[PDB]
């Protein structure tokens, strides 16, 4: 029989391109020791380990590397009678795929699943682990993408009388498509219904009737959205099936624990037979969303595996010291270190070294690892680059680490490996992720950042977290070379074997290749220490849970999608649908009198809340607000020369305001629990509160991106305009209320002994986007941070609407103002700060 859907990774191989350095032939005379061999060879790829020899692709008892694999090439290697009961499972990632009833006809799927994919359907696959550490895939059927179109606009254009007709028109349009890739589509592939909704833009916008159109496929949806009737605005055609699955099932998360349960008519999840598995899992199920519930109370991460890896390459052209280029057949990967950790316990479980050529690790290294209590390295030796790279990808498929890390693996190691596998060898990669074929496995190097030469990676079912990104984001350093970072962060100074050394070491023999290997392993151990110090997976999963997107999109997609998805949830609840697209300048100088610094706390979010700014509260038209009282019911403000109106919360509440309010409440609840929490809970709660802060701080930016997911440049501009007005108001208030010491003392009598011998004055000397510096001649610094707290409260109360909050941040005893955003000063505690 064999698998229902073909496995595309290699499970057999009998011929391959053999490329190896000739220096590995110490049996050859000296003139024949330079360059690489490069020829075809007709034998099975092999690996050598400790005197034994195996075929790379053979699966059975005596393998050289660990496996967490049930099927291999369509043979079921599970023990006889393997049949674990699954109740709860953890989901770390979610895939979207199309299945076709016809293609699945000989998989014994129950009828309710077949109906969902007749003739085609989107299947949401939840990937994860049981408590027992079994790898699971749960295939959810019955999620449809949908978009909206204005009913009046559609009827007037297409002469539609009823939803049946619209379905005919869309079916017809696809039939007639260029390239004909929708032959066989009928008006049965669509369902249209009439609903009442409101466009999220502008206060005056009335509710209207829309067609809501359900589609079975993302491919069909993307075509309709950019081809069908381009004069008719579409709404929410950009929303993926995963998002509909998450938002349409209250409580569902993209990362967390679930339980299988009975569905509506006591339906049950159906276990798939092994030959119908779509992924490299131990167990697979078919279900609908009603067979799933969130499992509250479960919070511990299951035993996911982390692979930390690093490659070493050897340029083999005319210059041994040239940077290696993957397209050059002679520029080889020569080693790969691969450390496998349990992500729940942080324990290092396996230390693997893949070596092109024989490789004898130094006894000193082996003794050191033993002393540190770490696993004894397994050295896998190979005769050619292909055999080695195939073994590494074989390990990736068979062990299936859910998380992968390294240092600069996104910009160097993965691109280099995948360039060799695709361009030199012609290995398809689409079965090397979690899916057994047809899965995403792609790197794309990205533009604009042309100097930094950045990249993204997507590998289905694998979360790649590059520690270089984590550390450049999190720590300020002069150099982000791994050795410099290991000194700065781990306080773990170590030697560098330089790239200049590698060619001479490689050529010497197995002992010196062993020195290369030691240094490659030490590289990966350091990265592992960095990973387990910063725990970036806990940060990223916190954001994924909050934003309703998978952890993969959390890493690689930008800030906008986070806010968008949260907005989409709220907007739907409220009946909206989202359409598819000088006096503050510093006079430079040195001040020896104290300079108090007042900062607004989360200024832009606070403005959005305080002034009820939103897409939905804005009007560009005075007649929109003619029924309302000025001041009492709306804010009128000039922004870029236009008059804008924003109605107040009692007229209509801002969606953005609701999001921010609710997040800030949630962050307050979390930060209140941290002091009573146990130390592991404190780590999780800390990751959660931090995730909330990043999403809140992204709302302003979300509104200001022209050509973004849902721009409202009017909101963005209003925020900066109110910002500027607030700083000026603060300056004016300070200049007026506290021009004399008597007035200061009258408000704060603890000032009475802070009075220094010099003349009293209080003046704003600098102001940036959210802070103001106040020069307090005639006051001593000592009590001034306390009086500053009270000045800040006082101003906040006098001038501004909650939740706007001015705070006294610090006091400089001495300060050098250089320019905008450039200053040096000493804080009252004696510490120097430079910006
Ligand atoms: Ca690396
Ligand atoms: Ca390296």
């Amino acid at each position: 029989t064999g698998p229902t859907q073909r496995h595309t990774y290699y499970s057999e191989c009998d011929e391959f391109r053999f490329i190896a350095p000739r220096v590995l032939d110490e049996d050859a005379p000296p003139e024949k020791r330079a360059g690489v061999h490069d020829g075809h060879l007709k034998r099975a790829p092999k690996v050598y380990c400790g005197g034994d020899e195996r075929d790379v692709l053979r699966v059975g008892s005596g393998g050289f590397w660990p496996r967490r694999s049930r099927l291999w090439g369509g043979v079921d290697h599970a023990p006889a009678g393997f049949n674990p009961t699954v109740t709860v499972f953890h989901v770390y990632d979610i895939l979207e795929n199309v299945e076709h009833a016809y293609g699945m006809r000989a998989a014994q799927f129950h009828a309710r699943f077949m109906d969902a994919i007749t003739p085609t359907g989107t299947v949401i696959t939840l990937l994860g682990l049981t408590p027992e550490g079994h790898r699971v895939a749960v295939h959810v059927y019955g999620t449809r993408q949908y978009f909206y179109m204005n009913k009046e606009e559609v009827d007037r254009h297409l002469q539609c009388r009823a939803p049946r007709d619209l379905c005919e028109r869309m079916a017809a349009a696809l039939r007639e498509s260029p390239g004909a890739s929708f032959r066989g589509i009928s008006a049965d592939h669509f369902e249209a219904e009439v609903v009442e909704r409101t466009d999220v833009y502008y206060y005056e916008t009335r509710p209207a009737l829309f067609y809501r159109v359900y589609v079975r496929s993302g491919r069909v949806l993307s075509y309709l959205c950019d081809n069908f009737c381009p004069a008719i605005k579409k709404y929410e055609g950009g929303v993926d099936a995963t998002t509909r699955f998450i938002l349409d099932n209250p409580g569902f998360v993209t990362f967390g624990w679930y339980r299988l349960k009975p569905g509506r008519n006591n339906t049950l999840a159906q276990p798939r037979a092994p030959m119908a598995f779509g992924t490299s899992s131990d167990v697979e199920f078919n279900c609908t969303a009603d067979n799933l519930a969130i499992e509250g109370g479960m919070s511990d991460l299951p035993a996911y595996k982390l692979m930390c890896f690093d490659i070493e390459c050897k340029a083999g052209g005319e210059d041994e010291l040239a940077f290696p280029v993957a397209g050059h057949p002679e520029d080889l990967v020569i080693q790969i270190s691969c450390l496998l950790y349990d992500l729940s316990t942080t324990a290092l479980e396996h230390v693997l070294l893949f070596s092109l050529g024989s490789c004898d690790l130094p006894e000193s290294h082996l003794n050191e690892l033993a002393a540190r209590g770490l696993p004894t390295p397994v050295v896998l030796e190979f005769d050619s680059e292909f055999e080695m790279l195939l073994a590494f990808m074989t390990l990736v498929k068979q062990y299936g680490p859910e998380f992968v890390t390294g240092y600069n693996i996104i910009n160097f190691d993965w691109p280099f490996l995948l360039a060799k596998l695709t361009d030199i060898y012609k290995v398809p990669l689409d079965g090397y992720g979690r899916m057994n074929g047809r899965g995403v496995f792609r790197v794309w190097d990205i533009g604009q950042s042309h100097f930094q030469k950045r990249s993204k990676i997507k590998v289905n079912g694998m979360v790649n977290i590059d520690m270089y990104g984590i550390i450049t984001d999190k720590i300020k350093l002069s150099s982000y070379k791994l050795n410099a970072v290991a000194e700065a962060v781990l306080k773990d100074k170590k030697k560098d074997l330089s790239y200049r050394d590698i060619p001479a070491y490689y050529a010497a023999g197995p002992a010196q290749r062993g020195v290369i290997g030691e240094y490659c392993i030490q590289d990966s151990l350091l990265v592992g220490q960095l990973f387990f110090k910063f725990l970036p997976h806990l940060e990223l999963s916190a954001v994924a849970r909050l934003a309703g997107i998978n952890i993969t999109r959390t890493i690689y997609d930008g800030q906008q999608i986070r806010v968008f998805t949260c907005l989409l949830r709220l907007a739907d609840q409220k009946g909206f649908i989202l359409p598819d697209t000088r006096v503050l300048d510093p006079t430079s100088g040195f001040h020896v009198n104290p300079v108090v610094v007042f900062d607004f706390a989360s200024l832009y979010p606070s403005i959005i809340q305080a002034h009820n700014l939103c897409f939905s509260t804005l009007s560009l038209r005075a007649d929109a607000v003619a029924h309302l009282e000025a001041g009492k019911d709306y804010l009128e403000i000039e922004v870029g020369g236009r008059r804008l109106f924003f109605v107040k919360a009692h007229v209509r509440e801002s969606l953005l305001s609701i999001l921010l309010r609710d997040w800030l409440a949630m962050r307050k609840q979390i930060r209140s629990r941290i002091p009573q929490s146990s130390p592991e809970e404190a780590v999780l709660l800390d990751k959660q509160q931090a995730a909330i802060k990043v999403v809140c701080n992204s709302v302003y930016g979300f509104t200001g991106v022209q050509h973004g997911l849902l721009p409202c440049l009017h909101v963005a501009a209003t925020v900066t305009t109110i910002g500027r007005e607030m700083l000026l108001a603060t300056r004016e208030y300070v200049h007026a209320r506290w021009a004399a010491f008597e007035q200061l003392l009258a408000d704060f009598p603890e000032a009475a002994d802070m009075r220094a011998p010099g003349p009293y004055s209080m003046r704003i000397i600098y102001g940036d986007t959210d802070s103001i510096f106040v020069l307090c001649r005639g006051l001593t610094a000592a009590g001034l941070t306390a009086v500053g707290d009270k000045m800040a409260s006082h101003i906040s109360r006098a001038l501004f609407l909650p939740p706007i909050k001015l705070e006294c941040e610090k006091t400089f005893t001495k300060l050098l103002l250089i320019a905008k955003k450039k200053y040096i000063g000493v804080i009252y505690g004696g510490k120097m700060l430079i910006k």
